[PDB]
């Protein structure tokens, strides 16, 4: 029944992000996706196209019509916002829900309130600290007066950096404000949370408070990564992927 999987990234970052590993599931029979999303093509507008997150998400939203069966959404650290976002307006598409070190919230709760100071086990004060507000406040860009410190924190999972056309310049704030909206049949989809161990961007106690804090059951796998899983271990995270969408209900 599962005939597409869909990989979205997350914050500032582009669909080619995931190049490591789409090859790797279209070896296990699937059909894969990496869009960008709305504003995050270069001369798609920019960050200030995004009106809100069903203008955000189409782009997967399309997709997920021309699907054949079921689709299985991948977020990525802001990620996460979207396919929670998708699964209420596209339950019936999708069969399983994948948080790969990514941002999950309870109905109702938006993003920021992990982003934020708060208690308990709240907030990511390294990615505050070198994503800057722009545009009178209504988008984020990187800290480009300290490059080396945006590697150690975002890119220290490439080998060896990332290429250019992994990034984009400004983010929308869009999907840091709506809230979660999940309800009834979308909090039937399974659910699977992939965790970097690693992780400074969103630390481990922040990944595991917001599953903990989340209504009913997520299954959880765990890699010994940096911020993105897909960078320094495809492969594990490819195996990890492909054996949720093969079936997500038992895996």
């Amino acid at each position: 029944t599962v005939t597409d999987i869909i990989l979205i990234h997350g914050a500032l970052n582009r669909g080619a992000c995931y190049d490591a590993v789409v090859p790797l599931l279209e070896a296990r029979g699937y059909r894969v996706h990496a869009p960008d999303l709305t504003g995050h093509t270069p001369g798609d507008g920019g960050h200030l196209s995004v009106v809100d997150m069903e203008h955000y998400t189409r782009p997967v939203a399309d997709i997920l019509a021309r699907a054949e069966g079921q689709s299985i959404l991948l977020g990525h650290a802001l990620g996460g916002a979207s396919i929670s976002w998708l699964a209420q307006h596209h339950p019936d598409k999708v069969a399983g829900l994948i948080y790969l070190t990514a941002v999950l919230t309870a109905p109702g709760v938006t993003p920021e309130t992990f982003v934020l100071p708060g208690e308990p086990n709240r907030g990511t004060p390294h990615a505050l600290d070198l994503i800057q507000p722009v545009d009178e406040g209504r988008g984020l860009q990187a800290d480009f007066s300290r490059l080396e410190r945006l590697r150690e924190v975002f890119m220290g999972d490439y080998p060896g950096m990332p290429p250019a056309e992994h990034f984009i310049q400004t983010q929308s704030t869009v999907p840091f404000g709506t809230p979660n909206p999940m309800e009834g049949r979308a909090l039937e989809i399974p659910r699977l949370y992939i965790e970097a161990l690693d992780d400074v961007v969103l630390p481990i106690a922040v990944q595991r408070q917001m599953q903990k804090e989340f209504p009913g059951p997520v299954a959880v796998v765990s890699l010994p990564a940096s911020h993105a899983p897909y960078y320094s271990m495809p492969e594990r995270l490819a195996e990890a992927i492909a054996d949720f969408a093969d079936a997500p209900a038992e895996y």
